[PDB]
Order: structure tokens, then C-alpha cells, then sequence
């Protein structure tokens, strides 16, 4: 197997929230460690979330 993934990659997925609107590293952060790097949960429960 591989010695290590790439960090770059966090740093693309982070720009895919962003394009939203939110600009909240801070989440985006917390949220891809919930979801064990699932930039597609993240998304949707920034959004979820802040849906009111």
C-alpha cells in the first residue's frame, strides 16, 4: 500500500464548500474528520445546517 495521501487534496475539496458560499474553514475542517474525509457530507450538512 501507500505511504501517505496527499493533504493538497483537503485543500480542493475545502474550495468546493467555499464556491457555496459559507467560507467557513473552521467547519469544513471539523466536518471532513466527521465524515472521514466525505467532502459530499460535508457540503450537505454545512448546507442542511445553515438551511434556516
Amino acid at each position: 500500500g501507500p505511504l501517505g495521501s496527499s493533504e493538497d487534496q483537503t485543500a480542493a475539496l475545502m474550495a468546493h464548500l467555499f464556491e457555496m458560499g459559507f467560507c467557513d474553514r473552521q467547519l469544513n475542517l471539523r466536518l471532513l474528520k466527521k465524515h472521514n474525509y466525505n467532502i459530499l457530507q460535508v457540503v450537505t450538512e454545512l448546507l442542511q445546517l445553515n438551511n434556516n
